[PDB]
DNA sequence: CCCC
């Protein structure tokens, strides 16, 4: 009864067509989940799958009208939706899915279970995924040159390893890492190595991501971040030199939220998935227009203190404190990298680092202590704290400090506040941040006389 | 079974229809690969190929319904995508492909391997593609007149025919070229000669691709530059008079990238390859909004200094600085050029120039010296270097130079910088340049005081 | 902006004959701009709109073209008839 | 798509 309905039933039982929340159908032809908005591929799937059906069913699929009828039945059979790209522990290649937690490579129906849509763009070879090869030794030497293995560099090396390993996992990342370094220090070597390692999943973005309005009008620089697993910002137009817009804290906050606000061109949709690790390259100390408790909770830094400079200007990179170590430049490294010689060696190193840091939950951690910009706001947390349980039954001692009691609230004259705050830190070295805080957190008991609803830790610590 | 499926299988086995990565169906009719979105050619290919199928199959291809059925089968059979236009040293013609590195002309299945989907639009003629001819002498005379072979015109002529010969290369170029010069000098004659020589691979586009947003809405002014080996946006809107929008350096940077963003109407293909040698006709020096070292490496300029005028205006041309040679105008030259008389002669000229410049790699080189706008940044780059690792055991002597030591980082105050750098540039003519430099380079120690993290080369060289 | 490129593509042809009703004859004749004053034709617009002069003007244009048909047809600028170009 |  209705042979074509039975053909549709079998093609449905093979689980080769799925319906997504976008309304599109993702089909499995040629060992990959494909979909196309302007041209469905269900009839291509029917023609390709005609081989697995019984002998009497294969002849009915050589007519375009019958394949269109089968496609109509299949479309009317799909009601429930599914989810795509939900396994962050899997790396999708062009001919399979690699498992980071195990190391084995799956192909065909073994890669079919994970509904992976994006891909790295190149095939996977088992021969090059080995730990004994002169590409491996050369890459290890290069990485040791980039990051010294000294006891002083232990924390920096560890966090560099963690950050580079976290470019494989396909989930949201809660921090933005600063690859602080200088010219000819090897951050470009890391960029090229990572691009060669993860293929099409690596995208490089300019300054517009950092200090420009993300929403504004049209902005393709954000929509490209959809499902990419690494985002790189380079050639930063220094904010230390005046004339450039400061880093927008709201931009960093939006880029850390699991959903990214941003729209493509000629697109009716606004939401695009965010799995990207965002690493910022800089030769220069960063700055922020506004700084809030939520901000320095999403910032970590890596410092590169090794040079590869030509012998002509060696003392030019040797005779000051800013940059510490100087090695010899290598010229053929860029050509060898572009020839993708160490791609699989770097892939093996990345998987090894992930396995070393695959503790049950993967999570990046911020280290705001290494940014002098926050060094004024991470110390004022040790200086100023807000109102808490009970200062009321101790007003006898704070009165002599200059504090005044107003409607059962302890306030402070501005001059007395400055006098109490000037003791721990210099009024000139930190003076700009000082009067910035003064004008930022001043409360008006009136227009003329200003008061503050804060008491120092000093006044709390000192009886 | 299903005769029409067998016909589709045979037409697929002949390897005449391919699916491109952009989604276009390219067909092989009349010894060339053609694709057209609005008038698909698969049915034309079926009708033309009907002569190679057996006698029993050729009679079914005279009905449009059966041809549409065969086209449906073919469309369902093409799953994988191929790579096109990957050979950068092949000049495609209407009846074959000419090898530039050898000079041999291919046709048929020999030219089928190179999937060149663009063509000059005219057929190749070996008899006219010869070294000796009266047309050859005439054309050589005109080219000698436009650019003389004098020793004062050696480098300029060399850049002229290097840029002209690069128009045959099907690969992305790194620089933009402005033909600067006065009217009645040969820019239009050179443009029309090149147009006649290289056929449809030549495109004249608008001023939009320079000063307007490239994304915008549908932009046919960029979607037509797909795989075009030369692009001529002439008639620069001279910016000397206020009211002309300056060319955005962002657009210059984007044009060099091997892809551009642009969509045609009623279509969804947004990626266009960039094989173009951007040549901009002008009579005045171009001016950009922002000038930096990134733009410094992407500008090339060629000049024309030979006049062609009627006998009445001969004396004025003889009495001008702008012109180094005066010749009587040829009245029918434009007509004979439009008649495509010098087509193959100029083709041979360009091919010989390409062979003469045929190093295994063909890279274009920029000319920074010949731009008045670029004079300021060039001299500055030879005077200062950034704060480097050269300056701990030199703080003893730079203190007398005005520099101060802040956290072992050498900085210069604004007044000292002014009184040390004013000796190389004057205040009046370079007033805006100096003001922009000092405000885009200034760094603040606090709100009031400011300094510079820059040291001149002379101070570093000085002990 | 005026340059040598703009000076090679501009030509000017001047008109000085005035047509007016008899009421405004003297006022027109008291002006240097006009060298000749003639009487207006009222049905001229209608007979022109009726395509009456079609083939006559076609023959006139063909005769003028044949008179000026040297093997190449080229238009020549007249830079001397513009005050802005004088400098 | 133009059009705002």
């Amino acid at each position: 009864g209705n042979k074509l309905f039975n053909i549709a039933q079998r093609i449905l039982d093979t689980n080769s067509v799925l319906l997504t929340e976008r309304g599109d159908h993702i089909v499995w032809i040629n060992n990959s989940w494909k979909f196309n908005s302007e041209e469905p591929l269900i009839t291509k799937l029917i023609l390709s799958i005609r081989h697995q059906l019984p002998k009497e069913y294969s002849s009915e699929l050589l007519c375009p009208r019958k394949r269109k009828t089968v496609e109509a039945n299949i479309r009317d059979m799909l009601v429930d939706s599914v989810e795509t790209d939900t396994y962050p522990d899997k790396l999708p290649f062009k001919n399979g899915v690699l498992d980071l937690v195990d190391g084995m490579f799956y192909s065909g129906d073994d890669a079919k279970k994970y509904t992976c849509t994006v891909s790295t763009g190149f095939k996977f070879d088992d021969t090059k995924f080995v730990e004994d090869s002169p590409e491996m030794e050369e890459l290890m030497n290069i990485i040791n040159d980039i990051q010294p293995l000294t006891d002083e560099n232990k924390k920096n090396r560890e966090l560099y390893e963690k950050t580079l390993s976290s470019c494989l996992c396909g989930a949201t990342k809660g921090c933005l890492t600063f690859f602080f370094g200088e010219t000819a220090t090897g951050k470009s070597t890391t960029k090229r190595l990572l691009k060669s390692a993860i293929g099409d999943l690596f995208v490089e973005t300019g300054q517009t991501i950092l200090t420009d309005v993300l929403d504004k009008g049209p902005n393709p620089f954000i929509a490209n971040m959809h499902l990419k697993r690494s985002v790189f910002c380079s050639e930063l137009p220094d904010f230390a030199c005046s004339g450039s817009k400061k880093i927008r804290s709201d931009n960093i906050k939006k880029l850390t939220e699991p959903c990214v606000i941003g729209r493509p061109c000629f697109s009716n949709k606004i939401n695009n998935r965010n799995h990207a690790t965002i690493i910022i390259d800089t030769n220069y100390k960063p700055v922020f227009d506004r700084i809030d408790n939520a901000l320095m909770r999403r910032i970590a830094v890596v410092r590169f203190r090794t040079h590869f400079s030509q012998p002509s200007g060696r003392e030019a990179a040797e005779n000051n404190d800013a940059y510490d170590k100087v090695k010899l430049l290598d010229e053929g490294l860029d050509g060898k990298i572009q020839n993708n010689r160490y791609r699989f060696a770097f892939l093996y190193l990345l998987v090894k680092w992930y396995k070393k840091y695959h503790i049950p939950i993967m999570k990046l951690y911020p280290t705001p202590e290494e940014i002098p910009d926050f060094a004024f706001y991470l110390k004022i947390g040790t200086l100023l704290v807000s109102s808490s349980v009970k200062h009321i039954p101790l007003m006898t001692d704070l009165s002599k400090k200059g504090y005044i009691l107003y409607d059962n609230v302890v306030t402070l004259p501005l001059t007395t506040f400055q006098q109490k705050i000037s003791k721990y830190f210099n009024s000139r070295l930190f003076g700009h941040d000082i009067e910035s805080f003064i004008n930022r957190h001043k409360k008006f008991a009136n227009v003329s006389d200003e008061y503050l609803q804060y008491i120092f830790i000093e006044d709390i610590s000192s009886p």
